[PDB]
DNA sequence: GTCCTCCCCTC
DNA sequence: TTGAGGGGAGGAC
């Protein structure tokens, strides 16, 4: 019989928990070159033109066109100029100190006299990007009821629903010129329709019919397997099918491409989003999981959350070699999440472990164990969250000279925050007619030997119209404050100042 | 009980 | 890098 059960198929259809199937169908969608792509697009340029987005003196995105010349993210815009001489460099648009908006100079930057956009004099303006990311992201949720923002520019789809109902209901969708997926699937969908089933039997063996059903994009498969072989594979391929339809209204409707990644795991897809760029879809079926983690890209370190500090803890604690980690950590604890839960509570419970500075929680090593288990073989399901409007803004300058050389020069920087702030807020109520409302603000800085000041607190509100105000008068508060704090001790000129609004009320209307 | 400060993760 | 942003622990209040 199939490897899943009526109830594995049936949890497609339930938004809280079709994650957790072995038979989810995920996707993980990321713009290509995007801060690029949306330059190109504002100036009315083409795929083939070779911009990169300029921020002060750094490439901070490359177009595709642009990087057939060898131009890398993080190049310096002169670098750039020596590899492409017919290079399009477009700068963010930017604030001026003293002003309260924001605008493109286009023509202006570190390359062409009166026409510089100074680091002294300037903030940069990321909200062009923004805008943008917002229009994208309404057009996912009206295509999926699931839709995770996981940065500007990256989102997570369950398509559970979708592969759902085509699966049981699509009396359309052809898979030949001579067969239609309803009469291909006839045995499951009179199965589900008579309702005859238990939910705790394993599925009927798959038609071989279904076999003629199209994966659309590229089938991550070195070893040659079968592409159709179970139910996973089917929901896969309908999945793929709704995701091309997905990413060509996003292009369609904005000009944006994308890349892809479909899989039953939202770690797994968001590697092979990355597999294959520009404009392309890498599936990884669950019988390939082993071979695309294993390929050699990746190592544990790879994963999600394992990027940082406690990756590299996780590699000493569990003498894990420089190499093929990941199929290290599979191979070692073969069995079970328990062997390895094992491993790390002798290891943990050693009185010279040093649990003040270690990121790993005694308490918790069972999560831990099941966690590097299961992301080990492809099959770690983490939910998607739908998140609010916004939870935080970040206005920030890092400051370069004396551009920042007393308190003046702070409540200066402050009001150019507070003007911004203001203006991505009232641009959300409208977009999304709701009442967004700062509640807590931090101030963050730097001195001039990059000692960090923070506070945070209670922003009083008093309307839109005074939204700007109140933001000010507590940031003046904090960074008098903080001028006291630092009496005495090495302060200015700052080398930072940032204000985020780190937690909002949002009510709805209508 | 929640708030503030400090920290870790990611693009 | 800069300029974002997501999230949580734990002592302060
Ligand atoms: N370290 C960073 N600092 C500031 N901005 C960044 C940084 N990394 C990425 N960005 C911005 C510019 C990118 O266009 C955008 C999306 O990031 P990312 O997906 O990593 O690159 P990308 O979309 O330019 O190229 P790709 O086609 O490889 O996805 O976020
Ligand atoms: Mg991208
Ligand atoms: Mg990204």
């Amino acid at each position: 019989m199939s490897k899943f059960t009526w109830k594995e198929l049936i949890q497609l259809g339930s938004p809280s928990k079709a994650y957790e199937s072995s038979l989810a169908c995920i996707a993980h969608i990321d713009m290509n070159a995007f801060f690029a792509q949306v330059e190109q697009m504002r100036c009315g340029l083409s795929k083939e033109d070779p911009v990169v987005c300029v921020q002060w003196n750094s490439i901070i995105a490359v177009s595709y066109a642009a990087r057939k010349y060898g131009i890398s993210r993080m190049d310096t815009i002169q670098e750039a100029l020596k590899k492409c001489s017919n290079l399009i460099p477009i700068h963010t648009a930017v604030f001026k100190k003293g002003e309260d908006f924001w605008q493109y100079h286009d023509g202006c930057g570190s390359w062409v006299p009166a026409k510089q956009i100074s680091v002294e004099d300037h903030k940069v303006s990321l909200e062009p990007y923004r805008r943008e990311s917002r229009k994208a992201l309404a057009i996912f949720k009206w295509a999926c009821d699931l839709v995770e923002r996981a940065s500007i520019d990256e989102v997570f789809l369950d398509l559970g629903r979708i592969c759902f109902n085509m699966l049981m209901f699509d009396n359309e969708y052809e898979l030949t010129g001579d067969l239609k997926l309803k009469d291909a699937l006839s045995n499951i969908r009179e199965a589900f329709i008579g309702g005859n089933y238990d939910i705790n039997s394993h599925l009927p063996l798959i038609p071989e019919k279904i076999k003629s059903l199209k994966f659309e994009g590229d089938v991550f498969n070195p070893e040659g397997r079968d592409l159709i072989t179970d139910w996973d594979d089917v929901i896969l391929a309908l999945g793929s099918q709704v995701c091309k339809g997905i990413r060509d209204s996003i292009k369609d409707i904005l000009g944006y491409t994308t890349s892809c990644g479909l899989s039953s795991t939202k770690n797994v897809c968001k590697l092979a989003s990355n597999y294959k760029k520009p404009d392309a879809q890498t599936i990884v079926k669950n019988d390939c999981l082993l071979d695309f983690l294993d390929c050699g890209k990746f190592e544990i370190t790879s994963f999600w959350t394992l990027g940082g500090v406690l990756g590299k803890e996780l590699i000493d604690v569990l003498d894990l070699p420089h190499e093929n980690s990941i199929k290290h950590i599979r191979e070692t604890w073969p069995d079970n999440a328990g062997q390895l839960k094992e491993f790390l509570d002798a290891k943990v419970k050693q009185s010279d472990y040093d649990r003040s500075t270690s990121n790993i929680d005694p308490l918790k090593t069972a999560d831990l164990a099941e966690k590097l288990f299961k992301l080990s073989r492809g099959r770690y399901g983490l939910p998607l969250s739908s998140r609010p409007v916004v939870k935080s803004m970040m206005s920030n300058k890092n400051l370069r000279g004396k551009s920042c050389n007393s308190i003046v020069d702070c409540i200066s920087w402050l009001e150019v925050f507070c003007a911004e702030l203001t203006s991505r807020i009232q641009d959300l109520e409208q977009e999304y007619n709701k009442i967004v409302i700062p509640r807590t603000v931090s101030i963050s800085l730097k001195t001039k030997s990059y000692e960090v000041y923070r506070k945070s607190g209670p922003v009083a509100y008093k309307g839109i119209n005074f939204q700007s105000h109140e933001l000010l008068k507590v940031g003046i508060k904090f960074v008098t404050d903080l001028d006291i704090k630092g009496k005495n001790k090495s302060y200015y000129p700052l080398t930072k100042l940032s204000m985020t609004i780190t937690n909002f009320d949002i009510i709805d209307l209508q």
